[PDB]
């Protein structure tokens, strides 16, 4: 479901949106995305 | 994605893991559900 808002966050920049809320969207995904891999490395830190 | 994060916490509570526990794990499991909330209504926010 992420890839998908990344394929929505896309089409808006080919659409020709906002760029100053496109590229608050694209770091909070990247925010987003650096904290679940961060959140799977404590869940699979429980089995190793 | 973030489902499987959910599936894998909701998992560790049914191991015999205390919700006090996982409690710093489930608070930022909902600080991302409700981050993945709010950028999706970002989006129809660009559309509207």
């Amino acid at each position: 479901n992420l890839a998908a808002l990344r394929s929505e966050l896309q089409a808006l920049r080919r659409e020709g949106f906002s760029p100053e809320r496109l590229a608050a969207l694209e770091s909070r995904l990247q925010a987003l995305e650096r904290r679940l891999a961060a959140l799977r490395s404590r869940l699979q830190a429980l089995r190793g």
